[PDB]
């Protein structure tokens, strides 16, 4: 049930070194998707492990020692926007490199944009679908609660 998932979250976080901020078991309940993506941010091109939880996106550098990942950043999905990027696009957001299977993420709390690229079109679609699902679940929960408070 819910409790075994929380234990799983604590275990997952134990594989991430240098964690910043609140713990996964305090704000999340599930993992929608994990995978490797190319991240282009502020002139830097870096491969990262991305984790999309309910309410939270985490990205890490890939690394008895249980550490597999090095914490690099997190975004509250409530303040995250996503914008499609069409294949063949090349501008300063991608350092002038041609983007394929890519998209942009806006961290609105830090007013910061960065580009993500997957290796395949199917993997890109999997990410876009998971981002949509995360947002839909979160909005459904929130609207339900507000409906309860309002009526």
């Amino acid at each position: 049930g819910e409790f075994e998932k929380l234990e799983a979250l604590e275990q997952l976080q134990s594989h991430i070194e240098g964690w910043e901020g609140s713990n996964l078991t305090d704000i999340c309940t599930q993992l929608l998707l994990q995978g490797t993506l190319l991240k282009i941010s502020a002139g830097n091109i870096q491969e990262r492990a991305f984790f999309l939880f309910d309410n939270l996106l985490v990205y890490c550098k890939r690394k008895i020692n249980g550490s597999l990942y090095i914490f690099r950043g997190r975004i509250n999905t409530e303040v995250m926007e996503v914008e499609n990027v069409e294949d063949g696009t090349a501008d300063y957001h991608s350092n002038g490199y041609t983007v394929t299977n890519g998209w942009k993420i806006h961290n609105t709390a830090k007013n910061k944009w960065f580009v993500c690229m997957a290796k395949t079109a199917e993997e890109k679609q999997k990410w876009l679908d998971a981002i949509i699902r995360e947002r839909e679940q979160r909005e459904s929960l929130k609207l339900g609660m507000e409906r309860d408070a309002y009526v």
